[PDB]
């Protein structure tokens, strides 16, 4: 099932992080016979490069940021499909030169014509690049040219709409791949198979047995590098729209009728089209901000947010979030969906907790008089598996109940994980299956859902009005009040 | 908790098994300082014995079949309270002498006027004893008098009805304790607290999802020095009436409205009133029997049933007995049950298996075009626990599904183990509540349910027509045909 | 085996309203010994998570006794049959809509 050979163009290559993100991956793919021996790569951009310079820099990159070059003869057998054609971004003449170079490479290398265009330019150049690409008519045949656009797909709703309108007027909506996200081919398929292949877990998924769900994603690393990148985005266009809006769709989705991408994506859009926040008028029951200050981590001191290089000591960019969404369809009417994220919190973990309801009437007595209800605990982070807790009997001549749980870890019956998510992403891009990518409607709907809170938090305010939590505590107390206003508690994790 | 003073005037005459089972047990219970410190035991037999005579006889028995006396003076202190009377089982003067004995010997502590009579004698002596007791007016006050009847209670519908009517005329209910089969505590209570205290298991017990149930018990020893009793017996009269028909009632019962014993027994009687043989007209569709021969259990050969010490050269006593039942109430309509039991099988398992229906449609194709439906597999002995079996995804790159499972064990995750059951039953008889003691309607109901096949099998026939199975095999072939005629399979445990 | 999911037909001479009525292969324009059907019936099935195993029967035709249009739904039978009564209780309850003269729900 190895894909057919073709040639790659890497716009804006020879820059930063492109080498370490592409060359080792493609090299490992080629070494593992993932591609036929007729694979070539081509550079781009304006700086006066050289073919020998290209070889030297690629060798340095693979040596420094990868396993190695392996056998020298292997590199000799590889080193025939790496060329260069310098040209400006907005030069139609350079584009015609590229077309002539591509034609010559097709005639000589005999790549049979099929092509995939990779784009890796800075995100403030998508419109001119796409427009000038469409000017020369490089995208006419349907299976001949696929264009991949890197993160991020705009910032606010208007920018995304303009980008969509520009893209729609050049090529048919069958070749554009928006990459994005990081959910591989393991978790998505595993969860779908677990949900849609058993005859017990399905009838207990509607609104008359389920009470509420929680979705948690936590990290422990600080802001680290990319201070300039973070200062312009904050943790609402970074982790609460790309990643955290996929677990919601997968958890609250109606059953499909097939397996190909069409039905899955249609059901996802249909679910996402009927969601809203809780209190649109008053944004105090549907959102809490935050920022991490100095604290203790791993028995060592760690500075607060306003002490890193490049961040001014007056910034108000959040690093924590908490929403309360709610669905309004014939199945999930009246069951809140508490979400979460953050940074510098301890115990890096992801989770999906579903809490059932209590029995109609109680005839037995609890040890702690609490009677903890049953819970499903789908896990996604390491030690993946499913855990469920129910009631049992305390030994002795008395009737009391105590909470115990079963367990099933994927790491015992399995554990041989697949390759890097990037490798599978590239293979799927080459062969062609849009199951793991995102359509236009999904992006626009997510932006519409998050618009009000984003606009409200974007406005300037008092510098010292940010609720603050030290590095190590789970969250500022405002989130605790948000969850305790109704009674249900945050999962202790 | 703590019972009251009482006199345990055993009516079981002179025997070996009865005394060996009782006197060591009651002595052990008294040694563990749980009963009231002062108690009395009255001896009845059919002979003349000195006080020291049967005192030292009981001392020898307890020293042989226990860990001896914990103390030295405590032995004599306990023995001060063990007396022997004189009489027979038919003489009116015998009961007159017993009445005089009791009315004179109750002076010490006055015994609060409470009495109890434990009966352990050959089955043919129940009517004379109960009639003599009723005419003599031994017990009149229904607050401090109890009578215990031992196994067997009968052999067919008519005898059971006659005995019930006879014992009803003497005294009212709430005083008879039809002890026989013992499904000890820490199992019935466990089953209740597991079923009626969760909100994810009760809604999955209907004709909507459950498709198939089956119950099995198996032994290894077969026939032993109790050949004198077993020569007139059968699988039908030994297990299917005393143990399996209580497990079935416990499995198929409706949820009760209170934790009182009366409600539970009422619900059991109600459910055991719509159970019938599947094909009453032709017994060949709802019944198979067998008898083991020419065994090889373990490392040595084992002789067959017809050739061992104590036999009938041309006998038809069965040892294997399948059955089929079909409840037809508003909740279990059109769902078949299977009961199986026998002797000389390798493992001594005793389990309950519930098989759910298949999913309405198969989006995902499994391996070999077949899938294994989900199963709940409550185990009883050994290693009581609960197991589940669902479907997950093989870590390959295709949609291939295998079957995984989750487990739970009471012993490892709760305490270590429990204590003996006979002492618990005696203590429960002492206290004055009846949770597991059967009422006098379900006995008649069980006999009515099992009468047709019993009558059909009881008619003598060709001794050469009995199906046989070698000791070590699970079952003869006819039972296999019975199960396979519909499209299911015995669970190979 | 297409013979288990469809039957064609054609109408010949008979009686409609007390007046003789010519057959189909007599009308002014049709070709004798034709094959164009007039009565059609099918048997469709739906494969999803809420209509699995519930067959649908369709019908149509011409020169039938009277004009109607119905959508008859038939419900299952009660599990327990304590009220056996008479006539074998072979009267399961149905819910029928109507999209023709005398519109209504019954």
């Amino acid at each position: 099932r190895t894909p057919e050979p073709l040639i790659l163009t890497i716009f804006g290559a020879s820059g930063d992080l492109t080498q370490r993100k592409l060359v080792p991956a493609i090299y490992q793919m080629k070494r593992e016979r993932r591609l036929p021996p007729e694979l070539t790569v081509v550079g781009f951009a304006r700086r006066d490069w050289s073919h020998d310079h290209f070889r030297e820099q690629m060798r340095k990159g693979i040596e420094e940021f990868s396993t190695g070059i392996g056998s020298e003869d292997l590199w000799n057998e590889f080193a025939q499909g790496l060329f260069y054609c310098s040209g400006n971004m907005d030069d139609p003449e350079s584009y015609l030169k590229l077309k002539n170079f591509l034609g010559e490479l097709d005639e000589k290398r005999n790549t049979r014509g099929n092509r995939v265009f990779y784009l890796a330019v800075s995100p403030n150049f998508f419109p001119p690049g796409i427009k000038q690409l469409g000017a020369a008519g490089m995208l006419s045949d349907p299976v001949k040219s696929r264009i991949v656009i890197e993160k991020p797909f705009g910032r606010d709703l208007s920018s995304a709409q303009s980008l969509n309108r520009v893209v729609q007027s050049v090529c048919k909506e069958n070749q554009v791949y928006r990459i994005d996200h990081y959910l591989g081919k393991e978790t998505v398929q595993n969860l779908m198979v677990f949900r849609f292949a058993n005859a017990i877990f399905e009838p207990l998924w509607n609104r008359q047995f389920v009470d509420h769900v929680q979705i948690t994603v936590a990290e422990t690393v600080g802001v680290e590098e990319r201070a300039g990148y973070y200062e312009s985005a904050g943790a609402l266009r970074d982790m609460v729209q790309n990643h955290l809006m996929q677990l919601f769709c997968l958890t609250a989705m109606d059953p499909p009728n097939a397996i190909d991408a069409d039905s899955i994506r249609n059901e996802k859009v249909k679910v996402l089209q009927a969601t809203r926040l809780a209190d649109i008028n008053n944004l105090e029951n549907a959102g809490i901000r935050g920022q991490y200050k100095a604290g203790w981590m791993g028995g060592k001191p760690v500075p607060g947010y306003r002490e890193e290089p490049g961040v001014d000591p007056s910034s108000t960019t959040p690093t924590f979030a908490a929403l309360k969404l709610m669905v309004d369809n014939w199945r999930w009417q009246g069951v809140p969906f508490y979400l979460r994220t953050g940074k510098r919190m301890p115990k890096k973990v992801s989770e999906i907790a579903i809490q059932f309801r209590q029995v109609p009437l109680l005839i037995f007595q609890s040890v702690a008089h609490q009677a903890n209800p049953n819970v499903l605990s789908l896990r996604i982070q390491p030690n993946e598996g499913i855990s469920l807790r129910f009631e049992a009997k305390m030994p002795g001549s008395e009737l009391r109940t105590r909470t115990v749980d079963m367990d099933f870890s994927y790491g015992s019956s399995f554990g041989v994980a697949a390759a890097d998510a990037y490798h599978r992403l590239l293979l799927d891009c080459m062969l062609g299956d849009q199951t793991l990518f995102t359509r236009a409607d999904e992006v626009e709907e997510a932006w519409r859902v998050v618009t009000p809170v984003l606009s409200a938090w974007d406005a300037p305010s008092d510098p010292l009005s940010m609720p603050l939590y030290e590095a190590g505590t789970w969250e500022p107390a405002e989130a605790e009040w948000l969850i305790n206003k109704d009674g249900r508690r945050w999962r202790r994790l």
